């Protein structure tokens, strides 16, 4: 027997809202950093840590020129960062809506150890949270983010870690379904360690399908939901050397195999590439002479913003020039979007 | 870890056959008729069942017109009529082959009732499978066919009888890989019962992600492989009138939100439908505007054949006739592969 | 591979509380009532709803006369009660572990409805796990509780349910076994609807094997645990009558053909039964001509408080005999736990 | 909702044929072996392989002498051998019954390899299982066996292995208390390879856990089943040393971990063993100071027989001092059920 999760006006505007999400030519920029990592990558330029730096350096993300609003579709934020006004006044998730974009919040609550097993981590976040996502929508968010992590290693993963990951993802899918606000599934798998390109491919095409299981369970609206995995890349320490069209054609290959068309698109990860190196796999992933029932598109949290970090130096005579970088990678990912990206 | 199960030529050689299969235009006749079934049918019609009238019959169904040539892509047989041989001395297979076709076996032996339910079943046909299948294989069969069977009721289908039906559909599926044969995964729901279009969608969802589920984990390989489901029908006994389009729209639905698209073909049963309405059916699945990523074509035993059937009389002197009549449903079928097709 | 989530001597000492928690004769007494929950039962005695009330009212619990030492093991608390302390001075834990009992305490944060089915719910409280637990074992409790909610009904439990209810509730245990306090598995059934004996059997059976082998999957150890069932009790519009002693013959079965031996103690629910009559089931439960290998407690909060609820009515000079009343029951539970209670 | 595979006299006299295999005291001789096997075992005794022959060694093992009577409560056979007769006239079962024994018997057909593992297997034998175990219950036969094999490696054994184990396990459990005949689980793990206790304990935990879930999925009826692990014992490569005590202690934690005790009684495989050393750890398992709820026997096929084997010379002259051997090793391994053994 069938109890419907939601009216057919739900499921049309969670339609909606993931057509405007990967809209052709645009992309998802990822301003979520915790303090604790924006505290790393603010030693790492060499300045204080305060709220008013975090809110000038979002200043400089998303107050940029309007070059990034055919590129721009959607941004994640901070919790923190929902609350903090402009120096015009204006809040931020309207300087987001106003040139078009979508809000987007990273609610997960951090990684906590997987008791009896080698280092693998489940994800914290499950309570009180259709208030804090209804208080979210009434703010104005209208998509989500969620991070699972797991690692290649000697038996890694366990059936254990990608059971509860899907598992626990697919209760944060439903709670964001049930007030309308679209969940993005990421299933992240760590780069780090020594691993060919087959072994990589057989581990996220397991834990992948794994996840669509347990999605197909819950009840998911497909429609309404996006799909976040990492790129299928050899590991830090193997020494194989593999060309992009080889990366491109296994990450085809993992996606076709599991993926529903059904799902409206999925955006990449940075997976810690350079900055050029993740734009060049992207525009080789869509060049893919494969068929593709979806969008492939860039959720890139550093590979943005980095150069735009490197060149402002925590001064804010610079900015200008900084976010002029920005926009330099934006409309690069933006061609990645489209295949017509050449370096 | 990965231990291979196919070599990269094995997975070129299930490639190729099952692109054989599913080019468009081509498709598949289901000859596979056990002797109580076709002897049910010719006492239809009222003769008596030998096996020079089986012969006879068959002789009828593959020695059509060669205007069936780009129509039919395949044939089901049964394992009797491997090895009987045509009037010109040529052997059943060989006359197959000569017109482009290739050969598809029946295997499996019958079903047998779950105990603890409710009229649930599964199938039988496991053991000798591998030499079985490797006779075959040396004897000219490409691909096999395995039908397992689950009904709506009142609570069924149980997880039960999903589970264990998947579960023995992969290890057949498993079985026909390893030595290079295309299973087809057929997971017939009967539409016997009173039930709407809804109830019928999401149990075909369920039984159909409980199907990839199991096929993931026993390491198929997709592209050498197709689906045989049945189109989302309301019940015999449903007094709710639906249209065509409705129909096709649920079927593309509950197809979307499942299948990944590295299955290189869908085909459909006949679901003891009409002649004219498997017809339209497919022609206006083919004709929906969303986004296919296969090739969607038809398996239709009795609704291919019972057109030719009421035209036969028992008596040989009418065949031709009788064969037209087959290849005018064909030609019709070869254009709901195309959507093309109008009544 | 293996990676023990437990040391021995962390095995040890989790297997020294649970021994002590169900050692021949002591029993749990629940004292975790809500501020909505004894705000009901305040309301129902007409009363006014304050801090002092209720701590009077744990008062009256735990201050009783030394006859209770042989039958109070361990009682179960609401986080407010362990920062409340009595007139004498002590905290309420100390008052506890002075006269043998040993600490419990509710951690969950309430249920929330499962979207996609009809009225299932799951449980709330996995944020901050540990933190909170490791807060709660400096503060002197050795042993948690967690309730989840199930109910009969037309095709309820869906495998959704019992699927995720398991799974959080492993998640819950392993999270507790990592820094040494002890769960207790709570599987609560609702009674309420109309079904006979032999559906409610069914049911829980297989909701507890579903549990076990959640368990099972999250490396649990399952002496460091305790088991908190309902027993198998028709519903409340079922108009079928049964004796006591199929009650506990239905009970009996479905505990041993699922619950592994090595758990060390299984204590039942009040599950909204009569104050006399959960003392006579027990009863009967411990004298079934049967094989059990578990110790077979009672964890009360209505039955064993509501005799004297009805006997302090919210004024001070009554509260010794009310707290008389309460002794007779838990004497009367003890000899339920020994199997030598006659009403 | 329920329907009951069972009415309740099936059940009863299941466990009355349960009942009557485990009684105490009494224990189950393995005479099974297939033509390769009994071939070998003839080869390394030197002499022809044919039917008199396996007909000579079953008129050895079946006719010795009555001091088996309380030995032996029941004894499995292979296919070939019920419908043999003894030289007396008598048919084979009809010896058995008179002497009390009950009737067992193979019905596998063998083990396949498992698709995309390293050297994983599956069994064969599911297809026409009613009608031969209904002519097996009408040839006298009251249990059967069923042998499952697992293995010690690397990254062995897989889920998928222990999935598709437990499931046609659970899959043949059914199909014989369908028609009154009972079941033993028989989850054989290899002792192959260089593995400790720890990691044996924990296979055979998850493969146990895992077969009991797989059997409460298929409503089962414990009462009317067996069970046949293996001791847990290093591996035949590992350097460790032992006592067997601590293998005992091991067993008997890997068996109370997860085994319901509506199970009627657990047997024990040899193993490879040596003939006195199976013994002395059968003693042992039954003197463990914790509480077991079942019945705790031997199952040997090798360890009861390959004295008499190496007494009997192939030369009919010696048999009887053969039989005397064998009859020995039985009072042994009688004691050895009761925990009254020293060597």
């Amino acid at each position: 027997h069938s109890h419907p999760a939601l009216t057919p006006e739900q499921k049309k505007e969670l339609s909606d809202i993931a057509h405007r999400i990967v809209a052709p030519g645009k992309g998802i920029l990822a301003a979520d950093e915790s303090t604790g990592s924006i505290a790393k990558r603010l030693q790492s330029i060499g300045t204080e840590n305060t709220e008013e730096n975090r809110r000038f350096y979002r200043q400089l993300l998303l107050t940029a020129d309007d070059r990034v609003n055919p590129c721009i579709g959607g941004v994640i934020l901070f919790h923190e960062t929902l609350y903090q006004k402009a120096d015009d006044g204006r809040p931020f998730p309207q300087v987001i809506k106003s040139k078009g974009g979508v809000v987007g919040i990273k609610v997960d609550k951090g990684v906590v150890p997987l008791a009896g097993t080698n280092g693998e981590t489940t994800t914290q976040g499950l309570d009180g949270l259709s208030e804090r996502c209804a208080q979210y929508k009434k703010d104005g968010a209208d998509f989500a983010k969620w991070r699972c992590v797991l690692k290649i290693g000697e038996h890694t993963p366990s059936a254990l870690a990608i059971m509860e990951n899907a598992n626990v993802l697919a209760r944060y899918a439903s709670i964001c379904q049930q007030n309308g606000i679209v969940p993005i599934v990421e299933p992240e798998i760590l780069p780090d360690g020594d691993h060919d390109l087959k072994r990589c491919q057989y581990v996220t095409e397991k834990v992948l399908a794994a996840v669509y299981k347990a999605l197909s369970d819950h009840h998911i609206y497909l429609e309404g939901t996006l799909l976040k995995p990492n790129m299928v890349t050899p590991g830090h320490a193997c020494t194989q050397k593999y060309s992009h069209e080889e990366i491109a054609m296994a990450t085809v290959t993992a996606l076709r195999r599991t993926v529903p068309p059904a799902v409206t698109g999925v955006t990449f990860l940075s997976g810690g590439q350079s900055e050029e190196e993740a734009s060049i796999n992207l525009n080789a992933i869509n060049k893919c002479p494969l068929l593709k029932p979806w969008a492939l598109t860039f959720s890139y949290g550093r590979a943005l913003q980095a150069s735009a970090l490197k060149a402002w130096g925590g001064k804010k005579e610079n900015l200008k020039a900084a976010q002029e970088e920005y926009v330099k990678r934006a409309l690069a990912n933006s061609l990645a979007c489209q295949g017509k990206y050449t370096p």
